């Protein structure tokens, strides 16, 4: 699209309309783009000392992104809710965006005196990845997505990677992509971009709880035909003389009944309680947390595989790294105490993935024999098994939405571990940067790179929405499901609301499983 | 096909062409087949005393069977070269066999003195056994494909199997296969044999190598907005007392960051270096080595499941039977020392797959309380979790090519683990005999079985064609990729030719992965 | 072309005609070809000490060649002489070429006695480098042409080449090429192997 100087090159599009199979959520929000690293491509390094496990190489580029992957940047609470209360599950299926209204402006700091202009002429350009050639960032969780709040300005985020490295220094397979070397669209005022795509065949995330689970999944009144193993000894006068019995489980048996089916896997991660008191005290924050590690370098094992957080009464603890917490509104970067913290919970998983602090099972040690007692151990780690079946960490409204997978000779379910959806081609990644704008230059020729430019910024707005499809509900559940409900009583604040000075803020993180149905 | 005695049945073709997306390698040799176990089957068995995991049982044919299971019976150095410096990946498409020329020659051995001649008449018989219904025994690595250079004359493999054995002896359920109970077509001279496969949809052997790692993977420049667990316990005064605070992931915090994928399983192997001072002096080749068990009988785990070979600076190491170890033209069989041998080395993988020889993680043991420090536990086996992501073995053009799916009930993620392509229906076997020659019987009958035949073997060229697909590269990276080149210095001989008595021989193995994808 | 084992593959074609512009020279000799360096392509070099404007480095290969880059091959002295009395110039258009007749022989040394005899079947194979991806050896002044006498009988030539080296060694950028990685097409008798060439515009030598 193109035009003139006094015609918006868009109009605000911000509603949300739901079809009863689909929903489009549309959004729009103003935005703002400096120029970052003065205009030049920066090579980067961790620190020369800095312990191995956090060396890095890389680069940061003059090269600003776009970015929406979080779930309340299309979700209003409201409809959040509409969504999460009568739907057992969801997923994307095709999205459009479109960046308008863009204004170049340029500040003049004259002594003690800036003034800012616009400089109409000067461009801005645009560029969508859409081959995937660029180090895919998006997905790692970044800060610099979109308001959840419409309201609110942003800042564009400005777009490094990483390759490879040996230590503190580079390796040479490791590439350096410039991001000049793509074909820019230049945009100059009364100029959008606009541009759609369309998701792949994914599936619904599941957006319920199950009512039954694994163990209880039988029927009480019936007792099997299958035996299992009773008793070993026997009373023999005084003493007991081994004859093994068999018995056939039923429903006070349970513990013992065959199936069919096992729990999820499970990678074992160290307990610690909301409450300060029963926390051992000392610094086992890295030397205790589960982790796991490649080219010598351990690094954290954050969102833990998929795994129920605490056992039946015992909301008060939670895993090392099992979980995903979000700042309060306004909470620090660093060592912040945790009140400042919103913490997720899973137990909604427990009846069929194991608990993250708790072992899977036990297996057998040894093998007995009269001189020798039956040995038998518990197991911290296991990987996935024949018949096992889990589920997958909910989502939360202002959780990520989606992540790419890895280009590899072989995944292994890929929904992203950090929850969302997992997508082999996702949405492109979009770039933008402000065209430089050579400041004065010397009448006489020099043929050294130029690198005094004229101070300026731009600005305008941008839009996206998406569409989403729905599984809808479907219980012969007589008694009522379990809803997301807002508290009745009063309260100086309301929740997800601006407060006094308009500073919006998410009070608690929004889950996805409300809704019930059974395995 | 078919024609005379003074025609020949086929000419000599030995090319190979690349088309931009395909390339044909076509190529021919000439070889010899004698008549094994002189006509008959027979059966053969493990040495009763020798150790149990060494039994069997099973039988040895008077057929030879054909095959080119070796990447280099098809490429040449150069070839291979080509390929290999630019494209992301190839895989087999289809394929034409052909025998032809053949000859059948008598040898006399009167008193002191051998005297060949042709025995025109008499024939060979082959036949493909395009069913499966016989043991594959393809695919098991083992050497009489054909020889990488063409001017050279081989000999035909003789075929053998094994069925079920309770030691040194058989069990029922063992089957007895005997190759005459087949169609073979018989071919006299004049007389050619073609035949034509068509591969089945498998996936493009990744012939690149990855810049970004699992780890390193996300953007610098930003912070993460979900926290994790920075310390546990805080000052008090002199003492600490026990306060969680959460930090939230940055560069500088790297090994913390949340992150969506877990690096590929594994199994623990031991390491060895190339450095005979390093290594403890003792006897741990078969003690040490890592292994698995099937009904009673320990074997060997070699090609260990696909995992890096060293971390960074350590080229000198490797695991005891994580890798492939080719010999250098002319190495003898056994106990050979390291200088005579060729070992492949898998450090391109590191960015996704764990190091054979260390641990993939380490999982929590215990739960911790103000009484109870916070337990911690390596892991040396990982079978595969959800998440996780990885690279199969890299190829090597002296390398197998693919390898037989075993039929069973279930397969996981099939890339044959010794490297290649996995197949369903692969390549039929062909195999190959000499209709025997009854030297001249008695006047008066006998109802024996035959026993005194003519002493005669036979001869001809064969040729293979094959179509393979290709996948071309295509990153932005902007600096050079590496790519495999020939030394510049001179030598005294040059890599991949014939020596001065005329005898080829690779230098070293040559890999696949030099090209460089990002993750 | 094709055909049995008692057929002659070719006649024997031994001519010389004038045109008044053109004149076509055709002739046909009988040849041998034994089985050289035992059939292994062998590499070869200088002689280590040897003055350096003597050194080297290359192979020599089980393959025979063929050649007749003499005029004699086809000239006869009178028919020379026709030319070169009443011609201002001349040059070559065209050629065609034809191997025939072939036959397989094996010799036996039993003991203090030696015995050639047929072996049928076996094949001998030929081929052309028409693509010149071979170094080309022939224009090398070397000798092992055709017999200016027809009643000759002669030995084909054996293929060797040269490529880089510093002194008697090789230097990484010389490159060794297989012959067997060409498409030879394969005779046994009662086969032949034709062929034919077209020369491209080149001056007539002067010859006057």
């Amino acid at each position: 699209g193109a035009d003139g100087v006094g015609n918006s090159s868009g109009n605000w599009h911000c509603d949300s309309t739901w079809m009863g199979d689909r929903v489009i959520t549309t959004s729009t929000r103003t935005w703002a783009l400096p120029t970052y690293n003065n205009h030049l491509y920066k090579q980067i390094s961790s620190q020369s000392g800095a312990s191995n496990d956090n060396h890095y190489f890389g680069y940061s580029t003059p090269w600003g992104y776009f970015d929406f992957n979080r779930f309340h940047c299309h979700f209003s609470p409201r409809d959040w809710q509409r969504l999460i209360n009568n739907n057992w599950g969801f997923r994307p299926k095709r999205l459009n965006f479109k960046l308008f209204n863009i204004q170049v402006k340029e500040v003049t700091q004259n002594d003690g005196t800036t003034t800012i202009a616009n400089n109409l002429t000067s461009t801005v350009q645009v560029f969508t990845d859409s081959e995937y050639q660029l180090p895919y960032v998006l997905g790692s969780a970044h800060q610099g997505c979109l308001p959840p709040f419409p309201a609110d300005v942003f800042m564009v985020p400005q777009y490094g990677y990483l390759t490879l490295n040996n230590g503190s220094q580079a390796v040479g397979r490791s590439s350096f992509y410039c991001l000049e070397y793509f074909p820019s669209q230049m945009l100059r005022t009364g100029n959008n971009f606009t541009f759609s795509y369309t998701f792949e065949d994914v599936p619904f995330h599941s957006s319920y709880a199950h009512s039954q689970s694994l163990d209880r999944l039988m029927n009480p009144l019936i007792d099997q035909y299958l035996y299992y193993l009773s008793r070993t000894n026997t009373p023999s006068g005084t003493t007991t003389q081994s004859r093994l019995q068999f018995s056939q489980a039923g429903a006070s048996d349970i513990r013992d009944q065959s199936r069919n089916w096992l729990p999820g896997p499970c990678y074992r991660q160290q307990r610690v309680s909301k409450t300060s008191a029963d926390n051992n005290n000392s610094e086992y924050s890295w030397t205790g947390a589960t982790k796991y590690h490649l080219n010598g370098r351990d690094s954290l094992v954050n969102p833990g595989p998929a795994m129920a957080s605490h056992k039946d009464d015992e909301e008060k603890f939670f895993p090392q790294s099992g979980v995903l917490i979000f700042g309060k509104q306004g909470s620090e970067k660093t060592n912040v105490d945790i009140e400042k913290v919103m913490i997720t919970d899973e137990e909604e998983i427990r009846t069929t993935n194991p608990v993250a602090t708790e072992q899977y099972g036990s297996v057998s040690t040894n093998l007995q024999r009269g001189n020798r007692q039956a040995a038998t151990a518990d197991v911290n780690t296991q990987g996935v098994l024949p018949g096992m079946v889990w589920q997958d960490r909910d989502v939360y409204l202002q959780g990520p939405i989606w992540a790419k997978i890895p280009h590899t000779d072989g995944h292994f379910h890929p929904s992203p571990l950090m929850g969302g959806f997992g997508l082999k081609h996702p949405p492109p990644q979009i770039l933008i940067k402000n065209t430089p704008v050579p400041a004065n230059p010397s009448t006489t020729f020099s043929a050294a790179k130029f690198a005094s430019f004229i101070t300026q910024y731009s600005t305008g707005q941008v839009s996206v929405e998406i569409e989403w499809e729905l599984q809808k509900e479907n219980s012969k559940r007589w008694n009522p499901e379990i809803q997301y409900t807002s508290n009745y009583n009063k309260s100086v604040n309301v929740d997800f609301t601006v407060d006094t000075n308009g500073v919006y803020s998410e009070p608690r993180p929004i889950g996805t499983r409300y809704l019930t149905r059974n395995l």
